[PDB]
């Protein structure tokens, strides 16, 4: 019956509007932050109605403690949304060696290894439920332009997750992904002309989320990018 | 405010789904149907409600009439839904040219140039109100097995002319596709172990529609498919 | 030992190039050629060392023929390169009905059906040799902005067909294509800053038949677009 | 004139045969190795003819080591092959977090972070002569079934650097990647029905490299697997 979920990056942008969507939408609600300024915005707007966990995406620990806090508020888990994640900030690849290399470990740390380490921490309580996970892509999963080398390569590789991940824990979890682009967040023509707020872009998450209206996806990639995986118009 | 939808091969399978959920959705529909059978069933379950079109969706006037009813009873149109497709029954390359030749005229009139009649018919509307186009695609724009090479050749083009189209008709109309597989309509694995029935399968086509959940998203293409574009499990 | 291709499109631009490229690299070659001016064009350049057919690919007798004169006059076949093709001039979807069907008719029946055509007319002969296709695709197989959604469409579904015949023929025979673009033949920026000219992207054709250098490719495009598949620099 | 190519992975499996087949084709060679057996394997076949560095690629000054010894020995650089890999063994999502991350480490160092510092450290010589960049990519950076979900990513991020390196490089230096799968080195049906020996894969490297056959292609991914890509047969 009640359903619950799971969203890291949730203390602001594109998080932030998956925690009033999803809370809208009659889900219980967790939630992983990364500081106190951020804990203090959802305290104050959601009061205690969510669980909440301040840490480093990058912790093993903070990623078990996120599971933990939530199966033991709500009992069970019937979805992971990945979602935390970086920019490369067009970093070049002619710059010194030793910049790219810091900058290498943090985006992959960040947008593809803390993935694997959510869903290995979120893993045992989807099997419980027959519950999915959904991972916060990109565009630059697809196509040049909105990324240095590092950035799109680490957003190539969440698509790998997903279609590995997919195959590997069908048929009792599906696994998708959702690729956002050009959407304000804290430059993007894109084909339709204006960038999105991040509350334009979460119905795609509700969707790959929802037990009835998804139970046929797995796989997926859904694109909400204004058009921009098809080119500079 | 208010919203108007029409529907090819809505006589059954999908397109019949299509027309109950966005009636549940609150649109108002017109749909194509190929015969007098499926009209008689629509009449007695909608009765007055829709607007219906019986004919040949190769036979460029009756798209126009389509259009034109759909005007004329509801004002304005908002989104138009090609879906009429036939299927090549596993047809081998290795048959005699005749009878490759003749099925691929049919399969390629009804699966791509009927689209390409549809959207040129509904386009100096969808222009009156900045509307969208979704096309039902298929697995087999993506993946060998499901098909012949007539139906999965017929179906990439599906996926050409949503990446077409949705870039040529940018800012104003959005032009997206949803890629069923798998689900039994008038042998299928998938990964996720079961058959879809046509109504687990409408959801990608209200998001993509939809002027709030859809606003961004254009030159996209949501697999349905349980799985079955990453391969036999 | 002998080595046997038959390329149709062969009157001109990359065709007539890979006429000169597979002779050079000691094929038998026949050729369809589309009217008398190119036929004078080849045998004044090879005088009778290639077997030359002029009509039209549309036509499947004249599929057959080619087949058959290269048969009678080399004893087998080992590669089918269907290659003839033509342009939409950028065609916009906003034009009369008429025009675009008029001109998809045309566009397909050549890019697409004459393809399964002159495979249809190679194969039994491919099968005696367990030998190959190429396909000429396009970069409008992959990204948009080089054709109209006629041509893009038609491209897509050659690429749709060398994937489903792959499947469909392997292991006897392979089956592969070639994205060419930017290259004038009778604006084109590309990320690499210049157009090829027709000699310069004939070599992927010469691996994909080559028995040696290709006995483990098939299912397999290989794009020579001066980058135009990533985007416009 | 003279053209020179270093290449990484090159003690073994397609990496040593890539030595041999540039060197037949007329190239200076240099090699990274790993350690001293395979050291003593090329010394012994080769003699004096090549460049030799022990060392870690996952160690920058080793791959700056070897663009160094290469541009003394041989004055210049035109291409650079980055082809040091390794795989998952299938490790499961489902194994205790210690054991994913300790081997996301080292698939992630070797097969991505190691190719950014490989070309790093190659770019200035590249530049001066405007070469290109040939990277090992995987079947597995296309389709699931060939690996864990590690190893999968893995190579989808190197697809991601493709793309991404060849579009900012572009126009002085080309990027492509070739994409080998099921062949035997130190179970694999493929639809081609065998496994290739390492001597089968390597002439896609050639035309990637090559300044003739080559000047056209960037951006660009081989697949050269059997037709592993397509799906199980
Ligand atoms: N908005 C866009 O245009 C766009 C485009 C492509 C991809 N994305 C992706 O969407 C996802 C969310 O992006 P957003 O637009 O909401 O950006 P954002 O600027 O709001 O920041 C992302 C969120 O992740 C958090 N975060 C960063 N590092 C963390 C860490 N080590 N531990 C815990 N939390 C951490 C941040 O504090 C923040 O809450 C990201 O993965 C991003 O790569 C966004
Ligand atoms: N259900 C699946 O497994 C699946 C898989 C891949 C693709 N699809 C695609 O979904 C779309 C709808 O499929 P469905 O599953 O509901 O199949 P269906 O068996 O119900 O038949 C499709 C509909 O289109 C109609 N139609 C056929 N030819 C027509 C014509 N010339 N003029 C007017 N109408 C015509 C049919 O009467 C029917 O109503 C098709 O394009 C199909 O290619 C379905
Ligand atoms: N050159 C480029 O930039 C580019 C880009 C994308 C795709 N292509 C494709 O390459 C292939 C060959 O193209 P090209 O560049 O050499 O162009 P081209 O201008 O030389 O013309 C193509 C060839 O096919 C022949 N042909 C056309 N219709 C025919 C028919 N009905 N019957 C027999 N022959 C016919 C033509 O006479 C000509 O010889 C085509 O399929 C084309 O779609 C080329
Ligand atoms: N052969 C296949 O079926 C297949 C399939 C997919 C991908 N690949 C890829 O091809 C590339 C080369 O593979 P191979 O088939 O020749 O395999 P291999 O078993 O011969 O080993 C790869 C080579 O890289 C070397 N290497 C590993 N770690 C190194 C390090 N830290 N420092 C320096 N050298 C190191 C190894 O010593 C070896 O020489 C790899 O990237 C691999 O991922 C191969
Ligand atoms: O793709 C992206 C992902 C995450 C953050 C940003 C961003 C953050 C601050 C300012 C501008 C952009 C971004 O672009
Ligand atoms: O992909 C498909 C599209 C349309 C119809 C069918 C179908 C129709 C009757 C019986 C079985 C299948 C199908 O498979
Ligand atoms: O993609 C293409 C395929 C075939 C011909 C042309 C062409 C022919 C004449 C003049 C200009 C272009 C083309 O662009
Ligand atoms: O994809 C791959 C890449 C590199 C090595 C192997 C391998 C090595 C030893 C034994 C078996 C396989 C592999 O499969």
């Amino acid at each position: 019956n009640q359903q619950v979920v799971s969203i890291t990056g949730a203390g602001s942008g594109i998080g932030l509007e998956l925690v009033r969507s999803f809370k809208l939408a009659g889900y219980c609600v967790s939630a992983l932050v990364r500081n106190e300024e951020q804990e203090a915005l959802l305290c104050n707007e959601f009061k205690d109605a969510l669980e909440i966990v301040v840490g480093d995406v990058r912790d093993h620990a903070t990623n078990e403690k996120l599971i933990k806090q939530t199966i033991d508020r709500f009992g069970h888990l019937d979805c992971f949304i990945a979602n935390a994640g970086i920019w490369d900030y067009m970093l070049n690849i002619e710059e010194p060696w030793e910049k790219i290399s810091s900058s290498f470990d943090e985006i992959f740390d960040i947008n593809v290894k803390s993935y694997f380490s959510g869903i290995s921490a979120a893993l045992p309580e989807l099997k419980k439920t027959n519950g999915s996970v959904v991972m916060t892509a990109s565009v630059s999963s697809h196509a040049v332009g909105g990324g240095g080398s590092c950035y799109i390569a680490s957003k190539h590789a969440v698509l790998g997750m997903v279609k590995a991940l997919a195959y590997e824990l069908a048929p009792e979890i599906r696994v998708n992904a959702v690729s956002p682009g050009g959407t304000v967040t804290s430059k993007g023509l894109t084909p339709l002309g204006f960038a999105a707020k991040p509350e334009d872009v979460v119905a795609p998450y509700l969707l790959l989320a929802s037990r009835k209206q998804g139970k046929f996806i797995t796989g997926t990639v859904i694109s909400i990018d204004g058009g921009m995986a098809l080119g500079r118009k």
